[PDB]
């Protein structure tokens, strides 16, 4: 049915973690449809963020975002920190990646930050998971009119994925996440479908503390 056809989707996403050397994805190619052109090999965008919205105070988001561009063999992108709930406030300071270094390319207007670039990894150079089928209690959810789709399982604090994150980020919360695994578009693959996964541990209407990851092959600009 639909639920095993999410699922398997969703195993092709979980099956790329770890990738610890960024440069390897210079030579992966994805899934192509007919989105992309003869000569396009593609392009990786890679997007961790840790979002922190304590109840009454902002909403903090912190991030990185790279785009690994297979036919000029180089990438850049950006560092990004918002304060707001495209974001109305969001500072981006730019970076490139070379031999698995991230590398900012304009001064930072403050130390902290230059370290944080200068130490930054992606979830995908650290993550793994088992395959979809060991996680728990799942809510599998399916809406036909994108379509769009999603996989909802509880975690243990315990969880490997769960101790690397609060080993790199300072959580303001105790509580064990949920994994939510979303994805829309043809569910057999589509260069224009999304595929991202995130790590709730609070979920709420005034506090709200996430995690969010993608890999995710395209076409190039
Ligand atoms: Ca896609």
């Amino acid at each position: 049915g639909r639920n095993a056809q999410i699922k398997d989707t969703f195993n092709q996403t979980l099956k790329l973690y770890p990738t610890k050397n960024l440069d390897d994805f210079y030579d992966k190619e994805g899934f192509r449809d007919q989105e992309f052109k003869k000569g396009d090999k593609g392009t990786w965008i890679v997007n961790s963020e840790m979002v922190i919205e304590p109840k009454g105070k902002d909403m903090e988001t912190r991030g990185m975002v790279l785009y690994i561009n297979r036919n000029t063999r180089t990438t850049k992108g950006y560092y990004f920190i918002s304060e707001m709930t495209p974001k109305d406030d969001e500072k981006r300071y730019p970076v490139k990646m070379e031999h698995n270094k991230i590398i900012p390319t304009k001064p930072l207007p403050n130390d902290k930050l230059k370290k944080e670039i200068e130490n930054f990894k992606f979830f995908v150079q650290y993550g793994n998971f088992k395959d979809i089928n060991d996680y728990k209690d799942g809510d599998i959810s399916y809406n036909p009119n994108v379509p769009s789709y999603s996989a909802k399982y509880q975690l243990n604090n315990d969880d490997y994925n769960v101790q690397q994150l609060r080993k790199r980020y300072d959580i303001p919360t105790k509580q064990a996440p949920k994994l939510l695994l979303k994805g829309d578009g043809d569910l057999k693959g589509s260069s224009v479908g999304s595929r991202s996964l995130e790590f709730t541990f609070v979920e709420n209407k005034e506090e709200n503390i996430y995690f969010t990851d993608s890999v995710q092959y395209t076409p190039s600009e």
